[PDB]
């Protein structure tokens, strides 16, 4: 298809999504990078937003939990160019009822070409990247 | 889980979604019920919005095509109580790349208990139902209570 | 493909299918519409048949539970034109082992164009529809013509 | 769960199911074993039944094509103990619209413990087995 | 797709894989055919293999547990022609997190045309087959031709 | 789940995988970072690898084509700690027959905690990261402990 350009603002809109058994893994990650994260706009599904808020004092825009539609809310925001980075620690060792939503969200993040991390190693590599705090240009499908 | 109720307004917010091979099928349905549909609010993914306004003169809230995120936009609206009826003519005879999105949307419509039709027979039965133009209450998950 | 029509009889053959966590949901629906359901022919998978006859006194054609093949038995009947309405309250919040069977049954109900409800709101709209007790024709794939 | 017993008759009810690109592979297999197959009861989905009938002169009970419900018809027969052997040459190199039906049929054949072959090698091993023409006892779930 | 042939050796490389609710069912089958199985080359996923080895004293080359990658290790071996028979008792009555791995493994066993059994009835029919202990030729995709046409 | 650590070497073992409609997109990315990529150890599935090698003269250890088993071969290597980075440009706009293999590979890369990129933006962020050429410790499931508790 035809590609065009979109610029990720220097101050990114980051979505943090985790499955129950990966909540701690994500909490730990957020705490460890709080200083950098404190400079961006945060979104989270379910109670995770509350957990982060209470633990770090950082403001987090909350969305519905995954099973209730939160993944599709984030997917919608991504398709509209309102989310620039997705940190999605889904559980590869547990069968979840909303698996279609999980796969759909990952499909959309791939299509819209935004930085996506599904594990700590990838998340660390991305957040430590030089241009994480810079305005970055990415190729995206030209919807028109 | 905890349940509560919500009112579907007399004037319904209807999402019309169709796969390429089911486009004519959806249009024929809209055209067969134009008079009744004129009293409601329409939403449509992809090119369907324009086809409808061009063919019927009705205004439609357009959203992205399915493969590009339209299904999730509709699903997000359903979860927020902004869509009351879903007419989703998905293709049962063709493999689609965004199948996960299709299944996710249908999963959400089931969870949030809104009228959903995936074929013409179901759509006709729903639209001919007496309370389609009335305000009706439905039982839905009580997310707020559940959260706390 | 080639299409043709088939008549849904005034007296409908209704399949009632529910997942464990949706059993009470299905029963409540049957009990809320007992008077109307008494005029039709009921089929049910698993233990639902007995629960219905015990609670309402209505006779039900019992089939195997979903995991054991009940979904395919119903799907086979739909494809043969022996089931006219499908009330399938599947669980959108629990992963089931026979998910393929669930998706296959819903795929077939869509293909054969019969009224299908996956939640209470849709089921209520369908059963309250004027022609639920009337003979109605539906457009279906013309397999015979297609074959030749 | 509780298992019980069922006896596969010496004369088996065999279902032959193939995807478009595996039609020839199955035709060839049926021809090569016609003498043995001629002793059993055959079922097939779609036009394959007609193809076999016209090519071998053998009688084949036809079912609907896969996309139209044929796989579920066969699945139903299996769950009712009316099919004893399933020869299902599905296509592992092509995405099919009725994939759920394909997986459901294979799931049922596994649950009901009947001999199932999805490729020629397995089919040959099964048909050349000594007890293929004998009444055989198999463990099955005790539905009651 | 062009086909060529490959020869399964007399002593087969057998992969034994079972889901938790099917492990006892697999163990019983193994015990029942232990004398014959001892003649062949055995491989098994993490847990399954260790239980077999422990109970029968048989040599079983163990791979990682299915969820941790064992199914893909077995899949890779099948594609490389190093596994000749697959005994995979997967659970049809329980949803597993590594379902994609399960389907991928079965897809590959189908593609590479090796004898595959997913239940006891099929396993018994295969192991009782005359040529189970013989070298036997099977038709397999001709990869060389397949790649060339792709390039 | 118990976690331990593993160290990714300075010169990484990189798997490059692309679906047909994404191959040009992957090739362009490779060409753009060729000088750096030449320093690392490269692996690729059937077709992808050969096209890269042919166009850039770079050494690429080729595996089988994805549909023929290459994805599982890559999955097996990740689980054995032999692949450190996965660049997988799968096609989100086309249905593929080996979808289970695709999902299984991504599931394993997630489980084993290695850097994974499924689009250009993520790939660029990763390769431009400071520690891409450094030895870096990652947390991984402690398999030994995981197995023991299963037995």
């Amino acid at each position: 298809m035809e590609l065009t350009t979109r610029t990720l603002p220097a101050r990114k809109h980051i979505a943090l999504v985790a499955h129950d058994h990966c909540k701690q893994m994500l909490m730990s990650w957020v705490e460890r990078h709080q200083p950098l994260l404190e400079q961006h706009v945060l979104y989270a599904t379910g109670t995770t937003g509350n957990l982060i808020s209470r633990a770090t004092g950082m403001n987090v825009n909350a969305m519905l939990s995954g099973p209730m539609g939160g993944d599709q809310q984030v997917g919608a925001l991504i398709s509209e160019g309102k989310i620039d980075v997705l940190i999605f620690f889904w559980d590869p060792l547990n069968a979840v009822p909303h698996d279609p939503d999980v796969k759909a969200l990952l499909r959309l993040a791939t299509v819209w070409n935004i930085p996506v991390a599904t594990n700590v190693a990838t998340a660390d590599f991305i957040i430590q990247s030089p241009h994480f705090n810079d305005a970055v240009d990415i190729l995206i499908p030209d919807y028109q």
